[PDB]
């Protein structure tokens, strides 16, 4: 049967290569049969009529295998969604020839599965056959297969399964950069070059797939179909441990879909899932939670920020993760902020963050929460490991009341593991805001605590109390080793606040900007007075100043001019004065002398090309300075006007840093 061949060869294509050729009956509707024979290649198998010139009639690839009933002897049944086909072969010893070949492919790509657990269903009632397969998979070895897990081969079969145009460029980038890299990350945004439907096939290769634990999108708006292999992988994947789309464009209907994968899917490795961006609202994230409540694995990292939850979202999730044995003892990183906390109960939410927990990480930000009723709630349940805690733009409380409960103090007091702490942007009265100083300071568990009070309104609390609001006071202060405190609106009262912080030995950092707004002259400089006191004092702790944004313009001068003479900061951030060319000058000056700034931030300071000027030139004698961020602002502006000098300068600047 040779002419017969060819024939063959001439429709499917010459190589591809046919590893088996048969003969066999066809099973059809009718109880009529049909004469085909059957071509099997690597990932796909074929039916042409018998007859010379041969037509297409049939093909069904190996991915596409449901199950394979075998039963009487000479008949092989494969099954399909497409459809089943039922076939009659001269004898078993070519079904037995047939599913070897196709277990062994199977076998071929995706190492590490059983070609059993593949195709879905194999039964053949003569069952000591099957067995004597099984081994005979087992007997052949298999060649160590290719970078990731064999991902190369497999995107290869799959492309050809479902009917794509195997990408090279997937080929390359995974066997040489994914390779050298060793991520385990599938990372869509790395196939951009490719087209949006492109990706489908490379996310379909996932279900099998070993090596890869981790499958990342943000920022790319995700077609229905993507989505759709998204979904399957996560159905089926037993190896996939974390999901990220973010800010994908997925809504209500994505979330109950993914629900669905989740409960389908015997046993997930699904520990991290970030969802932020996309409008799941709360009936998707309901639909999930209750998912989330009976995983196997328990949640270790979840993050919905801007899922555009409201508090009946939150709470029926609150009381899915406490449902669930494991969250409070797998659970570390909670992200909730930018949906909204305020007017709905949220009781199961207070009630979770309360039992003892693992939460490292809790992030309640622009949520407009209440910080009296989270606190209360972490002072019972987040005292052992929470460690940065995000609470900005909220309001202290959602009564209309006074009292600040002990709930709060006592939390600052009792916490072991506070590291960073964020209530920029809520406005604190005195009163909390004493609470809060009061309970840090009495606080010994604490070392190196960061702590963000910017936009706070604290302007509007020292004029209002203050003056013991900080001196408290019998202690102060050993535990903060950062504080941020611009744009409060300090103004003069700024004063106040430097000489407490010049008897304080524990901070490092400092940010004071944006606390100058208009102010009369014969007020301001006995402010940068003090300031450039501390500065220079002999015992400044201060590592790091920021005066950003100040608008100070000339003024900036009698800091920038202590810089010279100055033996204990590091870095500093004079960007946003409007300082001009003048200050670059007097920059310059300083960087000529000092020898400890390691950075120095200078951008929408209105420097012109002669100031970078200045500051290239007292760079070429400065072996300090290792940073200086480019002022991209000022230097667009300057490219207006001389493009030629500036880009000559800063890139001046750039060298030498470049080689301190």
């Amino acid at each position: 049967p040779r002419e017969l061949m060819e024939s063959i060869k001439d429709v499917i294509g010459r190589k591809i290569k046919i590893s088996v050729k048969k003969k066999v009956k066809l099973e059809v509707k009718g109880d009529r049969v049909e004469n085909k024979v059957l071509v099997l290649t690597s990932c796909r198998a074929f039916l042409l009529s018998a007859r010379i010139p041969s037509k297409l009639e049939l093909t069904f690839s190996y991915l596409e295998i449901h199950g394979v009933i075998c039963h009487k002897p000479a008949q092989m049944v494969v099954e399909t969604e497409k459809c089943n086909m039922s076939m009659k072969m001269v004898s078993p010893e070519d079904v037995s020839e047939v599913l070897a070949h196709i277990g062994t492919c199977l076998r071929r790509i995706f190492p590490g599965l059983s070609p059993l657990r593949i195709m879905k269903k194999v039964s053949m009632e003569p069952s000591e056959r099957l067995a004597s397969l099984q081994a005979l998979w087992d007997s052949q070895t298999l060649a160590e297969p290719g970078p990731c897990g064999g991902f190369s081969q497999m995107y290869a079969c799959v492309c050809d399964w479902l009917g794509f145009s195997y990408k090279e460029e997937v080929q390359w980038d995974v066997d040489t950069i994914y390779l050298t890299q060793d991520t385990r990350e599938l990372n869509l945004q790395d196939f951009s070059h490719l087209e949006h439907r492109d990706l489908i096939p490379i996310i379909a290769a996932l279900e099998y797939n070993q090596w890869f634990t981790k499958l990342s999108s943000k920022d790319l708006k995700l077609s229905t179909d993507v989505c759709e292999q998204i979904l399957r992988v996560v159905s089926r994947s037993n190896r996939l441990e974390e999901l990220v789309l973010e800010n994908a464009g997925l809504r209500i209907d994505f979330a109950q879909k993914l629900a669905g994968a989740l409960a389908h899917n015997p046993n997930s490795g699904l520990h991290t899932i970030n969802l932020a961006g996309n409008s799941l609202e709360d009936r998707g994230v309901s639909s999930l939670s209750i998912q989330f409540a009976k995983l196997p694995k328990g949640l270790k990292h979840l993050n919905l920020s801007k899922t555009s939850l409201s508090p009946k979202g939150v709470n029926s999730l609150c009381q899915s993760l406490s449902a669930n044995p494991l969250t409070a003892s797998t659970l570390t990183h909670l992200d909730l902020s930018g949906n909204a906390l305020r007017g709905d109960d949220l009781s199961h939410m207070y009630n979770f963050l309360a039992q003892p927990n693992t939460i490292v990480h809790l992030d309640l930000s622009n949520t407009e929460c209440s910080l009296e009723m989270v606190c209360s709630a972490l002072l019972r349940g987040c005292l052992q490991c929470l460690a940065v805690l995000n609470l900005s733009r909220s309001v202290f409380s959602h009564r209309k009341g006074k009292e600040v409960p002990p709930s709060f103090k006592q939390f600052f007091s009792s916490s072991l593991a506070l590291i960073q702490i964020n209530l920029s942007g809520t406005k604190l009265s005195p009163e909390p805001l004493k609470a809060l100083l009061l309970g840090l300071a009495c606080n010994h568990s604490l070392k190196g605590v960061s702590l963000d009070l910017s936009n706070c309104e604290l302007g509007h609390c020292l004029r209002s109390g203050g003056a013991q609001v900080l001196e408290g006071c019998i202690a102060e202060i050993h535990n903060i080793t950062s504080l941020d405190i611009s744009d409060n609106g300090l103004e003069s009262d700024l004063s106040t606040l430097i000489v407490w912080l010049s008897k304080n030995r524990s901070i490092q950092h400092l940010a004071l900007g944006k606390n100058f707004n208009n102010m009369k002259s014969k007020n301001l400089t006995p402010v940068l007075d003090n300031l450039v006191q501390m500065i220079q004092d002999e015992d400044s702790p201060l590592q790091s100043l920021s005066l950003a944004d100040s608008k100070l313009k000339a003024e900036v001068t009698i800091i920038i001019n202590a810089l010279g003479s100055n033996t204990s900061l590091t870095k500093v951030d004079i960007s946003g004065n409007g300082m001009g060319d003048m200050g670059a000058k007097m920059l310059a000056k300083a960087l000529q002398i000092n020898t400890k700034l390691r950075t120095v931030i200078w951008d929408k300071n209105n420097i012109t090309a002669q100031g970078f000027q200045d500051i290239a030139v007292a760079m070429e004698k400065n072996y300090t300075l290792r940073f200086m961020p480019i002022p991209m602002y000022d230097a667009a502006q300057a490219l207006k006007t001389n493009p030629e000098k500036t880009e000559e300068a800063l890139q001046k600047i750039e060298n030498y840093l470049l080689r301190n």
